[PDB]
């Protein structure tokens, strides 16, 4: 649980990067003029942990302003994806229940990566092709992240 | 042509901003993580210059190399700005016929500016009205907000 951030941006390999507009987290190629979300991960253990899945990390956009969780309301019968008006560095302060929908796991791989949830198992990030959401696929590069540093 | 260039992004009074896609200018609106494009102005000089027009301009894009002219390439319906991969310290000393393409009339209004070329003046250039076209030239216009540009220095 480290204090201080690692800060970097997220692209994917279908040619593409992540940025936030107007509070929605969204998906637009990789072209030089786009000024890439620089996100904001940094480690939190799970105590009732898992297995074969990858490293437990929070997720904050805009400096931190705002986190990602997924929790999936009454509702709309799969999970989802938004946003939270919460500042990172009170985040892993908390508890275990109130941190469990805002931890994803970086299973790395490669020169890529890829964040699965952990509220809902079995449910990653995935990008489309148009918003950025969650997935219990069902392709590969629409999974596979590559994080450059800022 | 003092000293230095100048520095800054063409806003145009449609809330588009000026940048380059794929080698080719166009105008996308002005969002909170759109890298505008930087431009680089030399005020040039043309002996045979227009009244009423104003101060002939050559400009540059992404630092420097590549500068745009009008011009009238091989047999096509009307004339149209180009990019041409030369740096910009480099073509304001050539021929008067060499940068006379190049240049371009700026004539500002308040905080906006005109640019009108100087190969084919009575065309200014100008954007599109909807939000994701590249910039062009025109000589009639249907909008006031795609010819009156901001300059906003950053």
């Amino acid at each position: 649980k480290n204090l201080n951030p690692k800060k970097f941006s997220i692209h994917d390999q279908d040619h593409k990067v992540l940025v936030l507009d107007s509070g929605n987290l969204i998906a637009v190629p990789d072209k030089n003029y786009i000024r890439p979300e620089i996100f904001f991960a940094l480690a939190s253990s799970l105590s009732s942990a898992s297995a074969e899945k990858g490293s437990p990390i929070l997720l904050g956009v805009s400096k931190g302003e705002f986190c990602l969780y997924c929790d999936k309301d009454k509702g709309q019968s799969h999970p989802s994806l938004q946003l939270k008006k919460e500042k990172l560095m009170k985040l892993a302060a908390q508890k275990e229940s109130a941190r469990r929908p805002f931890i994803f796991y970086r299973a790395q791989v490669g020169s890529w990566n890829m964040l699965e949830s952990a509220a809902h198992p079995g449910w990653f990030i995935c990008t489309s092709c148009e918003p950025v959401g969650v997935t219990d696929k069902e392709n590969r590069k629409h999974i596979e992240f590559s994080f450059q540093p800022v």
